[PDB]
């Protein structure tokens, strides 16, 4: 069917929502596997979480027009390829794209994808901050940066860019809303 673009700040539980969806409907949805130049992280699997590629290969991909969209984040490259999206869609599954607000804006200007847009918001920026500080892995400076980005995305969502906004203040309720949205059909 029409692909679904899901976006939202990291720390909102969005990865969990997708995990539940792929378990319950593994034959209905396919995940767009992004290409990235960043270093893999524990548990990540090449070809599943991401297509981890070199900088040379990423530059090559750009030059050969292999992307639907691409961006940099923290000095590394990320992008959605034409290939991954067609192998899934071709496959007969509904393609889900997990990309940031730059990606959303890019796909919006591709009328032919006819994508649907869903944004997963945090219950508040103050709660997002707590979660981020609660993990112990980032600096003061990186959290300020992520909070500014989250604020930007919340502001963009108020222009009505997304088909639906879901506030994830409970995993199972957001999961509900997610299903109601997706299976609305179009
Ligand atoms: N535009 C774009 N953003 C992406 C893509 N893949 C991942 N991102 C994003 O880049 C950020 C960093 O992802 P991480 O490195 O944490 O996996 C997140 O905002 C995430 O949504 C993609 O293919 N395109």
């Amino acid at each position: 069917s029409r692909p679904i673009v899901i976006s939202g700040p990291s720390g909102t539980g969005k990865s969990t929502l997708l995990k539940k969806l792929f378990a319950e409907y593994p034959d209905s949805f396919g995940f767009s596997v992004s290409s990235t130049t960043r270093t893999p992280r524990a548990g990540e699997v090449n070809g599943k979480d991401y297509n981890f590629v070199s900088v040379d290969e990423f530059k090559s991909m750009i030059k050969n027009n292999e992307f639907i969209e691409w961006a940099q984040f923290s000095g590394n490259y990320y992008g959605s390829t034409v290939a991954s999206v067609k192998q899934v869609s071709k496959s007969g599954k509904t393609c889900i794209l997990d990309i940031d607000m730059q990606g959303v804006k890019s796909v919006k200007a591709i009328p032919e994808l006819n994508a649907r847009f869903l944004f997963i918001a945090p219950p508040s920026v103050e709660d997002l901050k707590k979660r981020l500080e609660g993990r112990g892995t980032e600096t003061e400076e990186s959290i300020n940066k992520r909070l500014s980005a989250a604020q930007a995305e919340l502001a963009y969502a108020e222009t009505g860019a997304h088909d639906k906004v879901i506030v994830n203040d409970d995993l199972d309720k957001a999961y509900k809303e997610l299903k109601d949205f997706i299976f609305a059909e179009k």
